[PDB]
C-alpha cells in the first residue's frame, strides 16, 4: 500500500519527514540521507532514475511536493492507499523563499499573489499553485487516486502542539503506538533540524512577519485572501483569515 | 514504437536533437524549448511529473543520459524499438566540463579518471560512468530492451561528415527520405546552435586540446585508455587511441 506525504513547497515538509522517520527508526537522525531514506522524495527519486514500484505488497511511505494529477503519478493510481496533505500559511512560504533566496519583496509577493504560488520559481516544478496543490490531494483527490483516504495537517498545528499533532498522523498511518511519538518529536526541532542540516551540507552530502515591507501589498493580500477566489476558499477553510 | 536518442553527457546530444527535430519539423527552430518540444529529454520531463505513455501506437523520440539499466525506464522495456547512442572522445567531455565549469584541472581530471567519468558532477544523476553507460545502450542492451536494435554514431564522424553521418539516423530511424537532410544539417551549426541557445536564454526560457596543463595527468589518462579496463575497451573500439 502506498502512503504520501504531499505538501506544497515550505510547508515544513523536511521538519514532518524527519518525525516520521525517527519514528519508524526508533533511533534519532543526525544525517539527511537518513531522512531521504526514512521518507524519500519522489522528485530526488526521479532525478536518478529511480522510480519506486507500483503495487508494493509492505506499506512505502513516499513524500512529494507535485500535484496528485502530475502524469507520473499515474503508476500509482490504484495502490495509493493513504496521504497526508501537509499545509501552511501561504504567507509564509513567500517570507519562506525570501528567507533563503526591500525591492525584491514588493514584486516577488506581485509575482507570488499573481502565481497564487511558486509557478514562477525554477527551484521547483510540477507543484501548480497552491490551491490547486490543497485541492488536487484533498477534495479533488480521487480523481487521481480513488482507494486513497486523506488527512490534512497545518503546520500552524503542529507547531503548537508537536506531540499530539504527529500522534495523529502515526495512528492515521497506522504505523505503530502513541509511545514513540515524544522521543520521535524530541530529535527534530527547529534547532535539531538546522544541526542536521548542516552536519550533511559540511560533510558534502546532499541537504534541503508581513507589513516589514507591504502597506500597498497587504491590500492586495487580503483582497486574494477574503476573496472568493480557490486561494481565499482554502485560506478559509484552513483558518488563514 | 519508442526510440531513444541516447548519450554520455555532453556528448553533443542537443546537437543532435536540434536536427533530429528540425527534419522532422521540416522549418528552422529558433527556440531551445521547440528542441525540448521535438526530442524531449527524458530527465525534463521527469522534473515536471510528465512520464510519456508506455507503448506509444505512433513512434515518439525521446533523448537521455540515463544508463538503459535505470529503474525508471522499465516502463519502456517491451515498447523499445531503436537506439541511438552518440558518443564522444571522454577527453573531450572533460574539457567540455571546464568549458562550462590550472590547479582547477589537474585533479578534476583526476576524480573523472578515478570516476571513468562524471559521477561525482551533481549537474547530472544516473548516467554511472561513460562505460557503463555506453555498455547499458550498446552490447548490454537487451538486458533492459529486448527488441531494440542500436546504431552508434560518434560526435567526430558527424562533425567531419554532417550530412552524410545524419542520413544513416535519419535512415534507421526510418524518418522519411534523404531530402530534407542537408537543411536540417544547415540550421543547426557550431555557430546558429550557439545563437539559439542565446535567444532562448535572454528571452527567459529553459536552455542548454589536453596537455596544456598535463604532463602527470597525460601519462595516467593513456594508462586508463590502454589498459584492459572497460573504459579502454570502448576506448579502443571507437577509435580513442
Amino acid at each position: 500500500m502506498m502512503c504520501w506525504i504531499a505538501s506544497y513547497p515550505k510547508a515544513g515538509g523536511h521538519w514532518l519527514r524527519c518525525m516520521l522517520t525517527s519514528y519508524v527508526t526508533g533511533e534519532p537522525v543526525e544525517t539527511w540521507p537518513g531522512i531521504q531514506a526514512g521518507v524519500p522524495h519522489l522528485e530526488g527519486l526521479l532525478r536518478d532514475g529511480e522510480a519506486p514500484s507500483a503495487d508494493p505488497d509492505e506499506q512505502v511511505l513516499l513524500a512529494t511536493h507535485f500535484t496528485a494529477d502530475r502524469p507520473v503519478l499515474r503508476f500509482y493510481r490504484e495502490s495509493t492507499a493513504k496521504v497526508v496533505c501537509l499545509i501552511r500559511n501561504p504567507r509564509d512560504a513567500m517570507l519562506s523563499l525570501m528567507r533563503m533566496k526591500v525591492e525584491a519583496c514588493r514584486k516577488i509577493a506581485e509575482t507570488f499573489i499573481a502565481d497564487e504560488g511558486f509557478s514562477s520559481v525554477r527551484i521547483w516544478a510540477g507543484e501548480g499553485s497552491w490551491p490547486e496543490n490543497i485541492r488536487s490531494w484533498t477534495d479533488s483527490v480521487h480523481e487521481s487516486f480513488p482507494n486513497a483516504a486523506v488527512l490534512a495537517v497545518r503546520y500552524e498545528d503542529l507547531r503548537k502542539d508537536p506531540e499530539g499533532e504527529l500522534w495523529k498522523v502515526v495512528d492515521f498511518l497506522e504505523l505503530g503506538g502513541r509511545d514513540g511519538v515524544a522521543d520521535a518529536v524530541a530529535n527534530c526541532t527547529l534547532e535539531r533540524m538546522r544541526e542536521m542540516e548542516e552536519r550533511s551540507k559540511l560533510l558534502g552530502l546532499e541537504t534541503t512577519s508581513l507589513k516589514f515591507m507591504g502597506d500597498d501589498i497587504e491590500k492586495a493580500y487580503a483582497d486574494l485572501l477574503h476573496g472568493e477566489t480557490d486561494f481565499a476558499h482554502y485560506a478559509r477553510l484552513y483558518g488563514y483569515a
